[PDB]
């Protein structure tokens, strides 16, 4: 009985990591076997890379830099692939959706440039996209020091994660991550806990092919 | 007026790295600006990663190893782009053909996922490849310790570059690497002149779009 991929995305200071680990959490402590994963992951010879951009504390070429996020994901392919036929569910925050809505938000980058080094990874089994007005998001926090920190780069962004949930091949579902911290953490737990008990039943998929 | 980019793709041993080295000793040397370059390009963080890989010395998941391949070519696109409108040819010494063809060879890995990290790289003004029976590659050396140094593999990388010599996008030639290295040399340095003749009439196109 397979686990479930289960996706966190969204708009800046929704939520994601905090939602991402509560729900590991209550997924664990329901006796779910259930592990957190995030991209970037930082602590591979290419998270490195990546993180030392986003820090600012190097440029890399857009091209470049894309395709390393792509690379990223694809070293956890099958770690990922073990996991998941193990029985144990991952909960991920951020996957390639971000990869292709932030790249997408540079001029010049197509949505398809910027999906192909994706297609195939393993498909999630629930994608949740947690959406903020940004009146909101802006009591959560100020912008950083970081790459990608700023307001008119953030909308280019939303405008691509809007694009690619048109795209009915993935079961999107949209959060309402204005709510408190645990009551959208509720709302994300019980479209989870639907998940993982419809994943058991299918294959897991490939995305974007 | 600009450079031409010229690229040397081949069977192993044909020559690439022999006669492109001695393509641009011979260009310069007749008035023209040209250099050298090559890929992998080892010298970057990514290409250190792909040298260690190659080596043996690290194992790469297949997907994201191809992608650095791919990214290595992207981070060089600013210089290439610079020298080339500097009126300097550029000699390359493997490209993204040689990216698609050995990821390519691989099990489950189709032709249209692997080109898809390089469409919109610089396209060359003329791809020579270098075509070498194996009974005469055979007298060139004998198989290594590196990556991808086999004769069942180099066969299947040898239908994929067949595969992408179909494109008509590209200005292919083929060169018998069959005959000394100084006669191979002067069909290469007179297919070159050529086309450095001709790329000063027609911008610098893109690859694979
Ligand atoms: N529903 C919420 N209500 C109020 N504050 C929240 C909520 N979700 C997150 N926060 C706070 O907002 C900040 C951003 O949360 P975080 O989970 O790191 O967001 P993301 O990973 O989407 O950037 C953190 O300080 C967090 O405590
Ligand atoms: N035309 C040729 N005739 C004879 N030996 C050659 C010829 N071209 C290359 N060689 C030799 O074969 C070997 C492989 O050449 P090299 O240029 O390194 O090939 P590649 O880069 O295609 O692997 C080298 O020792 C080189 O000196
Ligand atoms: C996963 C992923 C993240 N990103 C960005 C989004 C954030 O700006 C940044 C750091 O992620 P975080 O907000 O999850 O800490 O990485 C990309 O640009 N491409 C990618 O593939
Ligand atoms: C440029 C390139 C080379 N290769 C391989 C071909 C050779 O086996 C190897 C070393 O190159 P070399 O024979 O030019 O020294 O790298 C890839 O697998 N992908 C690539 O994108
Ligand atoms: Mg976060
Ligand atoms: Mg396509
Ligand atoms: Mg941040
Ligand atoms: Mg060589
Ligand atoms: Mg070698």
């Amino acid at each position: 009985r397979r686990g479930a991929l289960i996706v966190l995305e969204g708009v800046d200071r929704a939520g994601k990591s905090t939602q991402s680990r509560k729900l590991v959490e209550a997924l664990c402590a329901a006796g779910h076997r259930a592990e957190l994963l995030r991209f970037p992951e930082r602590s591979t010879e290419i998270g490195k890379l990546l993180s030392s951009y986003l820090q600012k504390k190097s440029d890399v070429e857009d091209h470049s830099v894309h395709l390393l996020f792509s690379a990223n994901r694809w070293e956890q392919v099958p770690l990922i692939k073990e996991k998941l036929s193990q029985g144990v569910t991952l909960v991920v925050d951020r996957y390639a959706f971000s990869g292709v809505a932030f790249t997408g938000a540079k001029e010049n980058f197509s949505l398809d440039w910027c999906k192909q080094p994706d297609v195939g990874l393993p498909k999630p089994d629930l994608v949740l996209f947690l959406q903020l007005q940004l009146a909101d998001a802006a009591k959560r926090g100020a912008f950083g020091h970081e790459r990608y920190e700023n307001g008119a780069f953030q909308e280019r962004a939303l405008r691509c994660f809007h694009q690619l949930m048109k795209d009915t091949t993935l079961n999107w579902k949209m959060v309402d991550a204005s709510k408190s911290i645990e009551a959208v953490h509720e709302d994300i737990r019980v479209l989870s806990e639907d998940a993982i008990a419809t994943a058991t039943e299918k294959p897991l998929g490939e995305l974007w092919k």
